[PDB]
């Protein structure tokens, strides 16, 4: 049909804003510490621990299968990046310091993608 088109232009448009989005979050990671998944060859017991383990490759992934409907499912996805880290590691840890940094600085970005999602529908 043609709706069933037009919803998929505004999935493949939403996908678009989300990848300039993850873009600019990945940004704030200089040190790429979130950029891929903890190795559970080097973390062996990661899982007993975290139970949704997330990372920005993973994430961009299923955003390139448009697998993101809406950008509270995206925010989800970014809020378990930071939130597994701050409780694995320690507060005196440059990892947990790197979340709290991505977090505060992701912030900024997650508030004006939040006004433009809901400005162009």
């Amino acid at each position: 049909s043609m709706e069933q088109v037009a919803m998929e232009l505004r999935l493949t448009e939403l996908t678009r804003l989300l990848r300039s989005v993850l873009d600019q979050l990945q940004d704030k990671d200089p040190a790429r510490i979130f950029a891929q998944p903890v190795s559970l060859k080097e973390v062996p017991d990661y899982l007993d621990h975290i139970k949704h383990p997330m990372d920005f490759a993973t994430m961009r992934k299923r955003l390139e299968a448009q697998g993101y409907k809406n950008l509270h499912e995206f925010e989800e996805d970014f809020d378990l990046i930071i939130d597994n880290c701050m409780k694995y590691n320690a507060r005196d840890t440059v990892f947990y310091r790197a979340a709290v940094r991505l977090r505060d600085q992701g912030g900024v970005v997650l508030r004006q993608a939040r006004r433009e999602v809901d400005s162009i529908g």
